[PDB]
């Protein structure tokens, strides 16, 4: 028997390691989704209120201070798109892990039945 | 009596809950989105109820009680339809556990219905 690699011991391990793998990331893959949904919402209505006072509540009342709120939902605008495409990229780097994950397992599972059937044959050798 | 199927007869199963599991996941990602988007207008419509309780100043207050009630509305509205996605969320996940335990179990009875198909091959 020419053994490639390791036992069948070495790879139930590995299948438990990575399956640990797995829940942990779409766990958290479950809640960037959750707050990539947050901050869509709050980006959607800081537009649409950025809209609804713009060209002179909602009513136009003192322009003197209507463009200092202007630039406070411009940076509350802008920083919550920074944030969303962090998190959109984090979202996407887990749907990567998960897939190198995905394959690994695909991988490994038949090659259990293989470590399993060269044990079964050093076992009828002793 | 051989088990009451054929390999070609659950290869074939395990690609409709393979099928299966993918246009749910596909529907519960996009539910625990649109949960959130609920979850953060909720937070905003109680923050801005309780903002006006405390421009935003105070004007008008016979105009502005129906304000809360369209706040109210608004906000009611909005909890009646994050509750049937949250149920909804579940019952996704439900299934989805009942299909890894299909998959889980018919996968060994696959690798079975095929050893006796192999057993056979030597009879004939
Ligand atoms: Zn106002």
């Amino acid at each position: 028997e020419k053994l490639g690699d390791k036992s069948p011991e070495d790879i139930k391990k590995l299948l438990e390691e990575l399956e640990t793998k797995k829940t942990t990331i779409e766990e958290e893959r479950n809640e960037i989704t959750q707050r990539i949904g947050e901050l869509k919402n709050k980006i959607g209505d800081l537009k649409t209120a950025i809209e609804e006072l713009k060209k002179a509540c909602g009513r136009e009342l003192t322009d003197e201070h209507r463009e200092e709120l202007l630039s406070k939902y411009h940076l509350d605008l802008n920083n919550s798109k920074n944030t969303l495409a962090k998190l959109i990229d984090r979202k996407s780097e887990l749907e990567r892990e998960l897939r190198r994950i995905d394959m690994e397992i695909k991988r490994l599972t038949p090659l259990l039945t293989v470590a399993e059937q060269i044990r079964s044959i050093e076992e009828e050798l002793n």
